[PDB]
């Protein structure tokens, strides 16, 4: 195995395939698989749950073969070499020699044949969409995912195909985000759970260009192709809860207000909320919202804002972090809060589009 | 106590005074007197006093409030906001637009004041010079060493120069700058936390700093801020005895090439104690590293060197720290032998000097 590649054709690929890898439980898991074959260097990183594969074309002399070497050491070497460096690599038994200028690096190898390999699987649904759509879908809901919950499925993100739409759902038990976006193709109905780390990789591989995303989904896997990267993840086995089941029945009490005015008042109020419980109270009345927080020292914050509202007056408490998370993920001009009563969750949406909705439970 | 003041005029004062365990140490002392608002923060070891002018109706008085909360509130208000503040028994009410806040207070009397003391040594210098002096040597301070007197920086006055020296027993940094004033010869040790805070009040503009040094205290005045720190009470080593007495072997090298070769080679050094071996020979330097994996790095660099060949190891971070402090075209390394420390300087300046012990590999 031999190749010589210019630094910058190696770097971005090396970073992408390092993404699944911290502290490797076993040595081979900290390695990348390098393969030269029919004119192409493939780089593969895995954590056993997912794989990221990069392909780099080789325009300079090369010879086939395969080995594995430490991912971070090799990345840091290529990164630290000077701009435009030629990186000449050759497998030499138990070492892989890397040379560039008068820099020389000897990396210890482990057999390519020992590198872990995701099992072959079959595609069942396929579609293409813009990267901006996939980014939109993920950033809309990602924050609502659970973090290291014993209920393993909540640590992921639900991906769901219905009619002409791709949808994401995330929840942690206390709050929910769902976001549907259309993609100009009719589709079958699959409902799959992507693991937290896969959602991060998916996001990581969107460059913000005009290469579209090809998605493939099987019973137990998901694959995304962007440009010269192929990301494949095992799917999480479980039942994600049902979003239709938890949206509010009849929240015909509608408050409309500026997203940023609301965010900043909630932000200011939160400063004097309970440090642990983060509760604030909202008083709604004709065209007016009042937000108050207090903490056990009897410090108090009050914010008054003009809003659009015709309903009966009411009063309700929310965890201000959850509201702020929602308003931060909204990044729109106006928000719609759809209330029922002081003991019922609120549904929050961009006032100008129902493509996303958020459910937050009330607190006493 | 009541004042109404532009959010605009409180931001930078609050940022400065929220820099310096006990509960009232997390509070700010606010004082209105003679048409001025004074804000003070402290950690008992140092303090920062900021002053704001008050043109709008105001009432004299004083109290203390949670520093981070008062800061986050004022900062959280919208740009252009007016902030009306009034003391009201055991609470301070803050108001702006239709936002209202009541913060808990502690009595202004209970707020600690650093004991009064007397100035013995005084001088003015540009902010820029003080920043250069601190930047040159800051990284060589000890962090949490039993030898308390290394956990900080020597400020020395000699001739018409201010000098800083810092060291952790393994590497040492010295920098001197002329301030155009005849000074008595005098040495004090500023605690590192004090050095860090002094640096953060230096915005890098045109503005002289005024320094006042007491037997146990240092004070700096710039603009509308007054920073005061206690000194550290011990015996700082003498940089003159640390400089190698005749480092006869002199090598010059490109700063950045040296740095990148050090940084790259270190990738394959020991993760816990990162060191590289240097083999100096006729106009050539080779840097090598090894690790328990039996992995090896080698960099060869063109350098300027004639004189006896030798192999000597160095700690990577000590050298990198020096080369980053230097940020110049070429560095000179003045070597003695394989067992002795080395002196490093900017090849085109003696303003600063670094001494680094060798590492056995
Ligand atoms: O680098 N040195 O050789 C060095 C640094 C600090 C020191 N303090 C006392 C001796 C000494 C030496
Ligand atoms: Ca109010």
């Amino acid at each position: 195995m031999k190749f010589t590649v210019e630094r910058e054709h190696l770097l971005k690929p090396l970073q992408q395939v390092s993404g699944p890898l911290g502290r490797p439980t076993l040595p081979i898991l900290g390695n990348l698989l390098l393969q030269v074959a029919d004119g192409t260097l493939s780089l593969t990183g895995t954590d056993l749950e997912m794989e990221m594969v990069a392909r780099v074309a080789l325009v300079q002399p090369h010879e086939p073969g395969a080995t594995t070497v430490p991912a971070r050491k090799f990345f840091d070497i290529c990164r630290g070499l000077p701009e435009g460096a030629e990186i000449a690599v050759q497998l030499e038994g138990e070492r892989m020699l890397v040379r560039s200028g008068r820099s020389r690096f000897s990396l210890s190898t482990l057999p390519a044949a020992d590198f872990p390999n995701l099992d072959d699987w079959q595609s069942e649904v396929e579609f293409t969409l813009p990267q901006a759509t996939m980014k939109r879908l993920i950033e809309a809901t990602q924050f609502s995912m659970a973090h290291q919950d014993v209920r393993y499925y909540l640590n992921g993100m639900l991906f769901e195909t219905e009619g002409e739409e791709l949808r994401t759902v995330a929840t942690d038990g206390h709050r929910l985000a769902v976001c549907s976006m259309p993609i100009g193709q009719s589709l079958p109905s699959h409902s799959v759970i992507v693991p937290r780390k896969g959602v991060i990789e998916l996001m990581r591989m969107l460059d913000g260009g005009d290469n579209p995303l090809r998605v493939q989904i099987g019973s137990n896997n998901i694959r995304a192709h962007v440009g010269d990267f192929i990301f494949t993840s095992k799917l999480v086995d479980g039942r994600f809860p049902d979003y239709r089941r938890v949206l509010p029945k009849n929240p015909d009490k509608h408050l409309e207000a500026g997203c940023d005015l609301l965010k900043q008042a909630f932000a200011r109020a939160a400063i004097l909320s309970n440090e642990k419980f983060r509760g604030v109270r909202l008083y709604v009345s004709e065209n007016q919202l009042k937000i108050t927080a207090n903490n056990p020292e009897q410090e108090e914050a009050e914010e008054i804002l003009d809003v659009t509202y015709s309903g009966a007056e009411m009063e309700i408490g929310f965890n201000v972090s959850y509201v702020l998370d929602v308003l931060n993920a909204l990044k729109c001009e106006n928000v719609r809060m759809m209330l029922t009563d002081s003991v019922s969750s609120v549904q929050i949406e961009d006032a100008a589009s129902q493509s996303a909705a958020y459910v937050v439970m009330p607190m006493r």
